[PDB]
């Protein structure tokens, strides 16, 4: 019922319900949360069930209580929502109550593609399934007051209901209010940041691995109900390759492999992820179309080429990317060092790179520069003058840099950590014996190489002294003295690289 | 079905999504997570459609990949798993299959009141309540391996469902797989730590406050279905820490506050009956200790009187001080310290854990007996601390009286809200610089008795930033002002001097 | 048969298994052992299924197999036997076996009571029960070569068989042979020493408590037909070691005690008159002589009370007082020494044997007579020691009574003393800003089962490098060492339970405990 | 009956009385001593007829009563009680009572065959015969907790009732009684030490000789069922400790020793077979190994031959040296060792207990491997000993037939002491009769040895004469008194004792 609902708010409130230590990391879950269309701000509805954890009192403004979107630039980032007692409803218009349940989010930049998948797409995919019912149930609401934008159709393929944007809210009534709302995006699958405090690079620490992306691009393969050669990500408009024909027939050549194109403008999105899935190497410019990587198929290797004064380990959002653990991609960057090989548009707007609009001392001091410095965002006109340059790709600098990381033709465990080893004990005679079983997830497991690290301190001393052995049982006898107190460690090994837990420390006396 | 479920967990895996930047704030939901009798060791089977978010790789042991507990002890809160291809079924027992969803937590002390409601039974129901269904449906699984304790009745008022312990599993088979699992709690409802790491004290943020206490009062009030005759309760103890003049106690209160008093006591009556009385008392007279944590239960208004023993400084031990003063508790707090040796009684002969210290070398009895403040300490089992705090005391009434006389002036017994952003902010210079801007549109929708303006005065450039409080909504700053400049500007609106309101957005004006 | 034992020993030989490590503590079972009346030698006969269990070969003779009796004199004590192969026989005479199971001992001193009850009854009595049967089925063979002596009634009390004497087997035939034979007597139940190597005195090591020595009572009181009214015992003489003031000692001690006297003397008793009245006695007075091993048949609480001649240091002559202070005796023992020569008579006059001196230089006569107390001796019969023995003594009662009294405050008259367990589950643990170390423990199992008034702990610290121990005595189960713990350094932890100051129980397993 | 029984103990009490004055020679034989299975102890129960001879107070702790095994190991060895009221038995369970006479000892090592016979078989066999009843009687109880293990069968045969372990008394109830329980083995018939605190060894006074170890192998071969053509044994072995020639070696010892040859296995043989064919060898040739210790079942003049592998040294391993050269073992001994390391074949890479050495670190491989000779050392199972006694060997024939040769010339294959010298005259003229069993005895060379001490010095003054009087001229003083000591020798090597000293003027 309606004057059923109304009556819960008007006495109950609004319920609030957050997990996360900071605003960093904060995902909430809120009932009876309403938003004016008037004041154009969300409000929380004091009742006398009405609960707020947490509760911040004067902490939720510093700087806000929530992350809406996953893109640190201290201002679309921010939710916060507005006080009054729910008494104040009777002053205030009859609200529209949503039914079905929400997840409010913000979208950073809805007509970049890496924007779209890396902080809208793939966080929203993963913050939906933090919460049962939420995936295939949720409503989403982009509060940012974009519009649609370039690549909605993406958007519309996470829920199977019809998202909505803040201009068509204005329309619903002056007042809305959700029964049952999300608001937040993890960040937990991101991997780069755009430079807002110190220059644009990967996150520090980074928590998503290959298996997760790739489960997402199944998911959005199978909703483009789209389900050997070199593909070329071609671009009609600007950040062109100007001998395409000539890298096509020297890639063939060199590799031999079929040689496609495909570009953004002249196929359907649908299209591009048929051609990415089953490319044996993908070649393209710097820039958002390259962000498709994540739809190759494991053993691809990616060429990112960059433009004349353009550093590739400044701009490294795709070679983060192809590198991450589990995603099984090789990365190839290729700069572009021969003035003669670059063609400029300083006559431009400044929005595309054009120069023209600057004091002819940083006009000179732009030209003269042979590497873009480092900076912060956004738009900064250098970068801007660079990244826009159209390239003729020198073919035989190229070749030389592809075949230092693919040799041979291109083209097609999980990796489990070992348990603690078990029941571990030691014994002295000057002579220390040290003896473990084997982890329990190993009697389950074939692995190749199965070393074990014992790790030995005289206590009292900082000096470790490692070993790696094969056997479950080990005998000390050089540097061991009599009479004196070891601290033993012990992990196990799978395959040189993967180290499992260390057991509870052993005290042994000799 | 059964075999419909195995197939599911046989090519698809495990899957595991949880929230969280660190392990101190993480919780996970898995589904197709599985237990081992045998290993006792939770086990993750990589499968076709298995997904690990986070993925730590090697970092999930450095130290752990969740906090099980809220009580951050470096060993009881710490969960993990053990990895697997979902293949190595086929070389292990069948599965058992747990049909309804799980919350999987640690419990740090369920024989201790203060440590269960604090710990465990407000961050279960807080936990429950962040996932839709949970709350109604959900089994919890007590996986640190105590048994029920000595208040098990009270964990099964949070689900319908029994909740399940470590040995109960053992029975159930040697492999446990369940098809939607929970792991972890939140610690955003603690306002305490037990001295792990520094001295036992307050949380430095505290995130919960009085209404949200209330809430979970209510919901426990009503699970245990109990809901100018005004009193005083008096909390007696039967085994140690005893009040010796309770008679007198009970004859003094009275007396000063034209109050009946009533005695209550964990011991001597069902959990049920302290809420009913605790529920309606004008105020709560109690040695220092678990009892105290009934506090929670108290109604708006009322008065909590911890009493502390000879040579324990209250300072030193607040939890219930904590919890009393928490915005929106809307309790006052009293502690009495007894200071005279002659009203104390120790009890050296007794077992260790009871506070005796026959147990220790003579030099050490010596220095305790010779002690007139324990000395902050860390955890656990301080010796001079249970000395201590085992005391029975003689409670000086007159002093007592004067105590609680400083705080509850006339009988005892029966807002909050931020204000918005300030709008349209607009600023012109003429040197002369004029700030103007509309109320906080809630503004419109309130009464609040004080309501100010502050305005912050930076020169770009500077870190000098400049405060003024002005009452009205227009201002024009005159000396000070520079010709030539650049002024950033920002404000915010006050309600009743220490209610601050966000700042809007800056302001750049030039003179 | 005779035709079938002779052919098991003619074609089988002497069968020898003894237990024991040296001839001292060693006891034989022989079967078809033989002695030779014409030599005056055991024989082994070395045939087919012969066994000689230890085989010492030519250790046997350094200086003997066995010792035949208790008493370590190095010559009645010895038993050995000579080897010939059992094929021999047909050039000796006819055997007569001995066909019921034997002991053979040596008796050291058949004549003296003390000898025959701590060197040959006792030990008898529980060899034979060493053994299965042996108790109610041996006959006793005594091979030292006394007669019955003054108290063969006792040693027939022994057995049910009849004890034959070396004597009487001379008349057996040529040569007899023992069917089954055991040889050797335990020494477990001695207490004294009769000084041959070093002076008279207690054994360094004994091994018996008052429970075995009062069930060995019980059996001779029930053997003997014998089993406000409380009494004083004196133990009168007759002949020599007199007691001149007898009349006036039974008066004082009878009024000072408020007490019946009654005295006994075994010339003038039955041995089961003298155990009867010993049996029931609150005190025991006699001087220094054998008749005060009848201490042994004192009830539990009695009072020995102990008179010593003039010159005669009580601490130099000791066996009573051992037995009446052996664990689980519970008598208590009083010495007084004559100390007034007005209160001596010596009889220098009396033969050699009887402690007379004339036979000696008259410079040594002088000596003796001038001699305030007998120097220590070894064995045998040094003339001074049996001069001042044999005196006849007036008791200055004063003296004697203000002796007992030291002892006996009030009226004379009326555990089991078991160790504890070990400490169980022996746990240590240390902290990590100052060293504590925390060891624990389980009572001991038998604690469980037990009250006992005092009940402490001793724990035994040793630093590891260190021969310092440090000691100390708890009374709980649990203790935190602060003091002298030392951070990073490894501690042995040794632990004991202590029942009534004395009992020391065994150590659990040491502890190794690092802080 | 049982109300019977539990009165007797209830108001008697426990009764033991033990022969031994120390912990290492004590044999116990008590009644109503009980067995706790929950505290895994003993008990005592003092009662009103209750007997503790030894009382040792205190030094019953010092370590220990009695030793339960032969093996001085400082741990299995010891057997000890605890003690309570009979009153107590009121608050405690309802006893168990074993009914028939028991002997209770521990088993060092049931697993190898050497320490079965050595340290448990011989033991048990002569503990039982010392005490009239237990040999035919006794129901044994094998303390230690050591299951059945490899030769249980043997065991079986010392009683003809099944023998019991720990394991099975837990399930017979919470309280055991034997009603009649003797405790503790004789080390009389032990002649080797495993070297727990010098290294491994003969014991210095060995007390058993062959007579009475073939006494106790008839026994066992009767027990077994199994009691031109003569052969030659090889013990040959199918795992480990391998002769890699064997082949080349049974045709060289056939040929050399004009003899057949047969080889026999502890792995391919009944136990019994084993023994029928060791009974009739004229010559046992076998590596070093506990399958050499049925050595005790070869006939008086068979000749063992012992082969050692790569850098153990013979001498340092002689416990079946020790047991064929007992006196009246009339058995000869042969050792081998193998000195040619062409001629070896380590196995390094094996588990730890089979004589691996991968488990070490590299320096200690090397050091083992760079060793000719395994160091004397103590118990246990040191790891160089282990890696060289689990080398697999190619014998050099011609090197064993000369070691062989040097003791069995020709063919392979099939001591009482003198009594005191009596009368002894002196005059300095000495005479004596002949000992007495002299006169029942033929023995070929039969000599008297002559004391001559001056009293007060110490040098004594030895001579050997054949006659029964003799004449001392030489060095003898007048006016002197000579102490005379005279003892007679049969065949050089058996000393007889000494008769009464003489005193001479
Ligand atoms: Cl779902
Ligand atoms: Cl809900
Ligand atoms: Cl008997
Ligand atoms: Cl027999």
């Amino acid at each position: 019922d309606y004057p059923k609902a109304l009556q819960i708010l008007m006495e109950g409130g609004t319920h609030m319900v957050c997990t996360g230590r900071t605003h960093t990391d904060r995902i909430c879950r809120f009932k009876w949360l309403c938003y004016s269309n008037e004041a154009e701000e969300f409000i929380f509805f004091h009742g006398n069930t009405s609960v707020m954890l947490p509760n911040l009192g004067s902490r939720r403004f510093q700087p806000a209580l929530l992350d809406l979107s996953t893109v640190e630039d201290h201002n679309t980032q921010y939710f916060n929502f507005v006080e009054l007692p729910a008494a104040a409803l009777r002053f205030m218009p009859k609200p529209v109550f949503v039914p079905d349940v929400a997840l409010i989010a913000n979208r950073f930049n809805p007509d970049n593609l890496m924007h779209v998948f890396h902080d809208d797409l793939l966080p929203l995919f993963y913050t939906l399934r933090q919460f049962p019912g939420l995936a295939h149930e949720a409503r989403l609401f982009f509060m940012e007051g974009w519009g649609e934008g370039a690549h909605f159709d993406l958007y519309k393929l996470l829920s199977p209901k019809q998202p909505l944007l803040r201009a068509q809210l204005k329309t619903l009534g002056r007042l809305l209010c959700f029964s049952h709302a999300f608001v937040g995006l993890s960040k937990i699958t991101t991997w780069y940041q755009y430079g807002f405090v110190q220059p644009q690079g990967p996150k520090a620490n980074i928590l998503v691995s290959g298996n997760e992306i790739r489960q997402f691009a199944r998911f959005m393969t199978e909703k483009l109900n789209v389900s050997e050669y070199i593909l070329v990500f071609s671009r009609t408009q600007n950040r062109l390759i100007l001998n395409e024909a000539e890298l096509l027939l020297a890639l063939a050549q060199e590799f031999q492999m079929k040689t496609v194109t495909v570009s953004l403008e002249d196929h359907t999105f649908a299209d591009v992820v048929r051609l990415v899935s089953n490319a044996s190497m993908l070649v393209s410019m710097h820039g958002a179309q390259l962000v498709t990587t994540l739809f190759l198929p494991r053993g691809a290797t990616v060429v990112e080429l960059f433009p004349y004064a353009v550093n590739p380990d400044h701009y490294t959002p795709y070679k983060t990317l192809a590198m991450l653990p589990g995603m099984d991609l090789q990365y190839v960057a290729w700069r572009n060092m021969m003035p003669e090989n670059t063609v400029t548009h300083p006559e431009r707007p400044w929005d595309q790179g054009g120069i023209t609009h600057l004091d002819r001392a940083e006009q000179a001091r732009i030209l003269q520069s042979r590497e873009v410095p480092r900076h912060l965002c956004c738009r900064n006109p250098e970068w801007l003058f660079r990244i826009y340059q159209d390239t003729k790709v020198d073919i035989p600098s190229l070749i030389q840099t592809i075949r230092r990381v693919v040799k041979g033709r291109p083209g097609p465990t999980v990796g489990l950590y070992p348990g603690k080893v078990r029941e571990a004990r030691c014994q002295a005679s000057a002579r220390l014996t040290v003896s473990w079983q084997i982890p329990w997830n190993l009697k389950y497991l074939k692995v190749r190489e199965v070393k074990y690290e014992v790790w030995l301190q005289e206590q009292g001393e900082n000096t470790y002294v490692p070993y790696i052995l094969a056997l479950q049982n080990h005998t000390f006898t050089e540097n061991i003295k009599p009479f004196t107190t070891y601290l033993v460690w012990v992990r196990c090994i799978f395959n040189k690289i993967l180290l499992g837990p260390f057991a509870d420390v052993l005290v042994c006396n000799t």
